[PDB]
Order: structure tokens, then sequence, then C-alpha cells
């Protein structure tokens, strides 16, 4: 589980969105697995505008930050899943680093800021859904 909160938008995962985030649904793609939806309250995290391939991201399964090198964001066979056919995930990056299910939604950072948050993994992988082309985040 875990979300990013920069203004007045709240962005998750698609597949763990609640009844909530639909109700004041903003933008959602299944394609990216990512859903925004509006708060009342300010949000204070920076979302990154850069092309960074290092960060750091937090695995909730060892409540620990690893660092990563992480590929460009880019089209990646997903299995598939209770939440999704079989499909090609879109603007994903991977990156060697333990996962399971349940880390979903931990946020990879870099200096400049947000980068992305956990969305798949497996075998000693893990994948991050990337929000740095998301322009509109910061208006
Ligand atoms: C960190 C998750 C994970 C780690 C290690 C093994 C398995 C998983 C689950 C997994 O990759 N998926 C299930 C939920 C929807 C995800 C999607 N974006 O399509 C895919
Ligand atoms: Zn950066």
């Amino acid at each position: 589980s875990g979300a990013i909160y920069v203004g007045n938008y709240r962005v998750v995962n698609r597949h763990l969105a609640t009844h909530n985030d639909w109700a004041n649904l903003v933008w959602e793609d299944s394609s990216r697995d990512l859903l925004v939806s509006s708060t009342t309250a300010q949000g204070c995290d920076t979302i990154a505008r850069c092309d960074c391939q290092t960060g750091v991201y937090y695995c909730s399964s060892r409540r620990k930050h690893y660092p990563v090198s992480f590929s460009k964001p880019s089209l990646i066979f997903v299995e598939a899943s209770e939440y999704y056919p079989a499909r090609y995930q879109s603007h994903l990056m991977l990156a060697v680093g333990h996962s399971e299910p349940g880390d979903c939604g931990g946020i990879l950072r870099c200096q400049h800021g947000v980068v992305g948050i956990v969305s798949t993994g497996g075998n000693g992988l893990v994948g991050f859904a990337d929000v740095r082309d998301l322009l509109w985040l910061d208006e």
C-alpha cells in the first residue's frame, strides 16, 4: 500500500483505488496501473521532472529503503493477476530489488523528488509506475 500526495491530488495504484478515490476521480489509466483522485487538504510531496535512472525506494515487506538502478519508462509484459488480464503495462521501469505482493505504492525517489510508485515485481525484481511525465500534477 501507499500513495503520493501533491497539491490537491492523491496518486495511487489503480488496482488499489478505494470507493472514495473513484468518487473523486481526476484521471485513471489501466495500461499504467495509475489513478489520481482529488483531495480537500494540500499535499506536500514534490514530483521529480528529470531523467534519473538511480534512486531509492521504500520496500514495505522489509520496512526498509533500498537504492536501485532502474530502466527508462517502457511497455513491459505483465502476467495475469486477479486485477488484470495478461497485458503490456506502459510507463513501467524495472530494477533488481526485493518486492512481494503487498509492496505496491512504495515511493521511488531521486535527488529531484518523487519518481514513481511500486506497481509490479517478482523473482528479485521490482517495477515502478513512472509519474514524472504527469506535468499537470503541479498545477
Ligand atoms: C510488488 C508486486 C509483486 C511482487 C512480487 C510478486 C508479485 C507481485 C504482484 C504483481 O506484480 N502484480 C499484482 C498486482 C497488479 C500488478 C500490475 N501492475 O499489473 C501485478
Ligand atoms: Zn532525478
